[PDB]
């Protein structure tokens, strides 16, 4: 029913615009958007990847291995999944792997792979895969792990045990000033709703 | 160690601005990201997303979900209910009012995250995910009829809990939409908690 009638560019930086989209609603009326779009997407299937690392090792507790980085947007300290943009030519499975051996030193190994799910569809067109990966911590690559983070990236390494995300999670936020993204709450909520 | 410097306008919208953030990297050099922000905030977030649990006697529990066209997309996306929170409502609150208006369904608080971020390499959004139960016995909660506001056209969307991501992955096989990220990880942990 309703479709994209136009986008007209706002702004254009390096690496982000904005447009004004022209829309059709469902009763035939003639309606405008702000959208935000990146201005790096190519033949990708998303702009990015997340990773779900789940660290398992034998006579341990399953762990979530999640990233802390400073996010100049929200101007202060982020708990999120690793996660990064897709490189041309790239498929969404190497980059998340490529991405966790980055920002984590771990090697993992691909689980399962989602379509392209979106990131703030009421705000911008971004898109990722989330690709779930396990990390065989008995491995001696695994043992110590070093980050190879590219350039500009400062990325501090946290292990949560699966079976208590949630409390572990609000229990960094009390002691240390930080946001968690939204997709790291919504798995913790779910691992204690099931 | 990390902070912001500066904050350059790019381009203001009526409701989405464009900014150049000038920041100190952790080894004393001055870097730059462009980044988004909304200029409607006042509030301890932009914005709640609402997890309802519709629970009916003898039933499958189910989550509630609704599908509406999202201009940025350019197409029709699956969310959590959710919208921004008011000049002086608090994020329970306008996550019970944004329910009943996009849904029909009157539900009950059961517990409220702290802000989290939706998408931090990009912009500085932030909401507050509430989870809500919903008792579908309640003859309040018999034949809901959804209030939608203003250019807000929503299809409601009811999934079983219990196989919410294969009901996902079906929906998004048979129908060219995208699910929501936050929609995603949530069904990931349903089935990762085992
Ligand atoms: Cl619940
Ligand atoms: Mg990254
Ligand atoms: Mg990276
Ligand atoms: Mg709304
Ligand atoms: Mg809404």
């Amino acid at each position: 029913k309703q479709y994209i009638i136009s986008e007209e560019l706002i702004s254009e930086g390096k690496w982000v615009k904005l447009e004004k989209t022209t829309y059709m609603d469902p009763t035939g009326k003639t309606r405008t958007w702000e959208s935000v779009k990146r201005t790096t997407r190519k033949e990708q299937t998303a702009d990015g990847v997340a990773v779900i690392p789940v660290l398992q090792r034998t006579l341990h507790y399953e762990c979530i291995v999640l990233v802390k980085q400073f996010r100049p947007p929200m101007g202060g300290y982020c708990i999120e999944f690793p996660a990064g943009l897709i490189d041309d030519g790239e498929t969404p499975e190497a980059a998340a792997l490529r991405e966790l051996e980055e920002e984590t030193g771990y090697k993992g190994d691909i689980a399962e792979c989602s379509p392209a799910v979106c990131m703030d569809p009421g705000l911008s067109n971004c898109t990722i895969h989330i690709v779930t990966v396990t990390i065989n911590g008995d491995d001696a690559e695994n043992a110590r792990p070093k980050p190879k983070p590219g350039d500009g990236e400062f990325v501090e390494v946290i292990s949560l045990p699966k079976n208590d995300l949630l409390q572990r999670l609000d229990a960094l936020v009390a002691e240390e000033h930080l946001t968690v993204d939204a997709r790291v709450y919504s798995y913790a909520l779910a691992l204690k709703h099931a």
